[PDB]
């Protein structure tokens, strides 16, 4: 009979090249370990949900203001009503009798470039503007020259003495608690200009979270500024939006399931079929 | 140094209990093998797309009428307009700038019990009615007694001298080509009672495909009638709907992407928010 | 808008930015007492004051200070101090104006003889810039067009110093000729490098040492700040020398820049019984002229204005300022408030009326006391419903309110109120039946208005052929043509829009003020465009003159800037002119008539449409040349277009003060070019003590109306009988037999829009999509009933907004903290587990965050991640049916089911799970009552006696502690608490917790840069059939 | 009372700007209409599943050879064994007790750029090479110069007198039935050039389907080249792969559900955790 592989490996006479290299959890052994931090060390060292996003995503002890700011970003992103595209898809999937996972999932797949992509795009735009020299008056004019809108700037109603008021809370926190905010100050000059163009072009919350998150990564400790670009270039700022808005999508699922609403069918006079006359 | 595993196995001194038991493809070796049938044997033995659904799902040579009928079922299921729930989700996800896979996927997750579930439910209902004795007049009355609608019966407009006309094509094919159709004849004695109740309660295509598919499995060769209940009990009839309607969902994605339509946002006066006054 | 600046600021900008070979002495040698600073900081920071002799002037926009003597010349400090005492901070007057004599400039006195003061003045005219010089300086410069040398220089032209020496410096002293030849060229390059409208150096002391500037008057184009805000910096436009503002006027002055809107108030007399509340900027002039014309000139109170359709609260605030101010002192003849106005183009009249009537009902007490009488006239979209509801509040609170519609004359109400009348290669055709237009900008409302006008006037094709919007790719916008839907191609560049529609000859440039210039020039590079209509307001006058020069070079007709557009009924309508189709159908603008008007303000074209509609046949063509001081086409360019046109039979001209323009009309009748009857009336006859600018005695409405009266143009005395005289001359031309009235055909009718009807409430449409967890509309996000600032102010965690968004309740502090902990322990459990495996596979095939997280979350079902809901349901069903734990374990044993939520693999007893232990500790110290946890712990105390590794999992203790939380704390009623378990709120806890770990696994696999995974063939064991 | 919107709209005094412009199905009316073609006209005019992909995706009557070729492409793409990434995800999701839709969906989301992206990439690469002049010897050298592999070329075992043998069937069909095959001949010349370098760099089926599909679109009738570049630029060739491989993924779901296989958990000695020692 051949030797058993678990018994052969035990005495260690064999290699096997293990795939699936991972570095954010150690579910074996005595107790659960997140980064190098056991779960009891997570709980008795005071660190919040933002603390375990620091441990699981960025693999670092973030300081307490950064953990509370990550918590703030997940709070403000949580829901923006059911009219928007992803929550619409969750309501349709929940209303057709599906699960929590399928309804959440069918809503989450909408989150892309047009919906929910203003976080990562508004971070990348302003970061590439700020670390390549450009003064804000040249940056606004340059995005006017090639005809692209500035992502993270523009709100449909809220202009002047009428702030977004979840931008106001995040801006107050970032002024009060962060040590240094360079890219925020550039995002507020290049917005102190764009409001003078037309008054309702304030910073979005989708732009404020992006610039303050890039500012948080490259301004606090434990990020080397060339890793702090790695997480933004990967798409860690999409993760903030998706984890934040999963809260509201599951809320929409539970709400549509609790109201006992039947299957949706879109009305025929909101379609305008333009089929070819004979193909 | 330890011995290399692939080299320890090659000359065969070791076991390893292989998981992932599979039986529908052999991608290794000389050429691709679907069931026991190489791909050249698939192509030069005349067998259609329904032939390779027979090979990949049910793992059998289905006869040519059954392969053509599977092709017919995939043809009629292909699209039913954009107003329906799943194609709505595909249009929303495609219109928010996502991929083909994410738009198709966000539409496919709607396919459940209320949308797209009439195939498997209408098959299971009529099969459990027919193999448990019950005469059609007692079956209609019995589903009246416990207050459940008969799945696969009922169409919103099409009643009498106004057939579904894709039910008509499938019914003509099943009469002309199938050897024996017991459960179809029971499903038509039940539609010929229920149309006499109210005339627009004809067989759906969602009920005709289910009863003719159960009839195809347990009536043609190579199915033993505990295998032929196994595939219906698993949900192979959901697979017919999902593979059929993936065609129309990808068509809706390509159509919405070709028309260059911007991000959707549902209008606020089609919502009627009923939030609590103070929580 | 040419706004004057103080001579300190003009001196400062001159000393900063001048570029000449001359040495400008006394550079930054100026101080400014600002009769209210101290007398020591100014004498130390500018320590040159003790070094020379001095001079003091007032820099408060005072004109001709050398005649009446507000100047203090050639003294020392204390003589000047004494002067400043009987000056620095009390009343003084010049001409007519009286006021506090505030700001004084102080200059070091230059020793000058009378042979060295010179005179230079550069002012902007329409055809260029005029530089003007006189070498016999001082105040006695004499006449300015005869002896003082003028020199026009064109626009986008360079003034050569050879030109200054040869044309302008002829009678200069020969010793001081080349220093001035440098100075004038440097001063002109300063002049047009900044955007000055008017610069005045009088006098100009040029000695052997160099050049000394002493007094300047500068008016700068204040709308050009977007070019020169870095160059002016902190520019200050002082108000002209007058009285002090009231404590209501400053309230409206900072109510001005509160929303984008025009809110103006200037009081003529605060004891005046006649008060105006008039919408529309031209109507505030016309109403004031009609009141002043009818004996109310000393009893008119102000010249109020509201425009831009401000908010209900904002119009409430302006209305409370205007109604409060007339209750200060009464008058035995009674007091009148006049809610005037022209037709509003698109604004719902009813809502602004709701604001005004809420203000009236808010101040109803003193209004009944003081005997105010309100005369109201308004028109527009839904003007009727507003008029009825304001008659309703006039019946409610007892104040006499007389409401009037579009049928009555707009200024008939002020004669009814006083009681004088009783109370009851440029082309001669621009638009045709077949002209297409290209709209520059995403202006779907204006384009839809144009298509609606084209459908109602029985026109065969839409006149919007394409749209150009440079901020998005080419697509098709979906518009309405009648009741069916058509597609209008939206382009990105201009060139492809011109190539794909080569027969377009009209462009409507809806660009903003700072990008209208280059967009219009880029348009003018294409020669198929014959007319451009510039809608933007606030384009600087230098760019407007450059556009005018290239239009006269290329033969293109510019209508604008600051216009609403023009309308040719039956043919074409430029954007927003006329209003929506209520005003088009009401003024009968779907068919052509025989009367053509030219108006200057865009807001008065609607009232001219009314007067022509109700008195005569109808409008044939009406263009608004715009509000700018340099219109692209003047009056004289359009009356010649109409006189050449055979379709018209009479021409109406509505002029204002400013620009010698109606004297060209006088010359046109004088030499007989204009033979068709012209009725004209220049509004702005408020002389009883851009637009309006550089006015002489001949530039006033009285002198202009006198000149056109004597020249043969029919002129009415006031605006009231403009309708009467236009009907009189219409009867003249139908009695003579040249005007024939064609028969009225009914027009094609359009459906009313859904938004309009829905907003004006006549249609109810059943709304699907009931929701209760977010209110995105309104001012603030509302989660359950909480605004988002109430969420952050109360410091309620992520568990708090899970309570708000999922359960719609305020959970207590321990429950929010517990939900945070049970998300935290659920966060990730390694990559070997099934869902994290799927996320690693999908992330490792190069997918996004959403696709990888999604492909992992879809594993979360009944076997993986289903222990939460199933363990909570099983223990809830065991506890609620009153089964003791010893019987519950056996009843699971007899049914052949494992107790879900109990059983761990390695860690058992005195080796616990250690995150079960944390949650169990928290639930013991913080929960008020724990029945279900106690039941689950006794079931654990049995099944660990069975086998020691059968403890409560975290997947079972989160379930029983969550059901324990739901049915054991407050705010849940045990039929809501059981419902949320059956819906699957415990699946949501697991999915939201594990999403953190799955996104972490995605980021970890993406950051390690690991490539595509193919599962090894040695781990498969294919069991294919033999030969199917 | 206000007027009812359906009654208001009916007699037509009102507009409402209908969103959701669509052009591939007309589920209202007498009978189902795919492009301009009713469903009876689909069935009695002989046209296959490839015919209704022609109607639903490209909105045209494709000729019978093109419909049969689309059917061929869906046949060969159907499965390539369970070891590959997407079928692996379907087996994991099916083995954890999920639905057909969730298992299919969790497998389909793998289909991206590294798995299943060789179709669209191999089409775009060769099309941009062929319509920009470049001779094949310069094209191979140019993709050597900038260090990119040629997508759709390279097979792990099958080299010379050992063809892919589903490439052979498609190549035989394209030679026999297509009218003109320019881009295939350029892909064939290039294939030959690459093979002479190292013999196992033949055309993949993932490259042959891409070049023959671009050839089919721009070579048969009813496609103007600009609008035939539209469908390739959108990603219609991803749709062929996804609709083809959905067959095998549903087969893998039904197979894993029929074998009654329990929950999968990856072995711990195939992971190699590299967690930080203390974070
Ligand atoms: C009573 C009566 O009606 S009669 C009085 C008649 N008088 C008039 O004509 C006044 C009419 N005025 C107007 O209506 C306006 O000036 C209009 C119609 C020209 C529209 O102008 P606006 O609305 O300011 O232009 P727009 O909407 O394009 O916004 C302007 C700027 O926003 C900028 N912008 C917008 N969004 C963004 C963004 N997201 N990021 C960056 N920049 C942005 C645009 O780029 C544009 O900048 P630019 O000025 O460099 O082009
Ligand atoms: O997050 C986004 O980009 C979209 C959204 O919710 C909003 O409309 O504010
Ligand atoms: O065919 C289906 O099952 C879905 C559908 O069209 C309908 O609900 O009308
Ligand atoms: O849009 C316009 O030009 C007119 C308008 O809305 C208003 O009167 O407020
Ligand atoms: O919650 C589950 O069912 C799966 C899990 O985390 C475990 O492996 O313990
Ligand atoms: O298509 C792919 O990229 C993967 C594939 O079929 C295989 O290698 O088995």
């Amino acid at each position: 009979v051949p030797m058993d592989y678990s018994w052969a490996r035990e005495l260690g006479l064999i290699r096997k090249p293990a795939s699936f290299m991972t570095s954010i959890c150690d579910e074996r052994g005595q107790e659960l370990i997140y980064a190098g931090m056991p779960i009891t060390e997570v709980f008795k060292e005071e660190m919040g949900i933002g603390g375990v996003l620091g441990l699981l995503w960025f693999q670092k002890r973030l300081p307490k203001y950064s953990c509370q700011f990550i918590e703030m970003c997940l709070m403000v992103t949580a829901d923006h009503g059911p009219a928007v595209s992803g929550a619409h898809n969750t309501i349709i999937c929940a209303r057709a009798g599906k699960d929590l996972v399928s309804s959440l999932t069918s809503g989450l797949l909408t989150i892309g470039d047009r919906f929910g992509g203003a976080l990562d795009a508004a971070a990348k735009m302003f970061s590439k503007a700020f670390d390549s020299g450009i003064i804000p008056m040249e940056f606004v004019n340059k995005m006017k020259k090639e005809g692209k809108l500035i992502m993270g700037i523009g709100h449909r109603v809220k202009s002047i003495n009428n702030p977004d008021m979840r931008v106001q809370i995040l801006k107050d926190y970032v002024r009060q608690h962060f040590p240094a905010t360079p890219l925020l100050d550039y995002a507020l000059e290049v917005e102190k200009i764009t409001t003078s163009k037309k008054p309702n072009l304030i910073l979005n919350v989708d732009g404020l979270i992006g610039v303050a998150f890039v500012d948080m990564l490259r301004n606090c400790g434990s990020f080397t500024r060339e890793e702090a670009d790695e997480y933004i270039d990967i798409g860690a700022l999409n993760g903030i939006f998706v984890l934040g808005r999963s809260m509201g999508f599951i809320g929409h699922y539970l709400d549509q399931k609790r109201l006992k609403q039947g299957l949706y069918r879109h009305p025929w006079d909101d379609i305008s079929y333009v089929l070819p006359e004979h193909m």
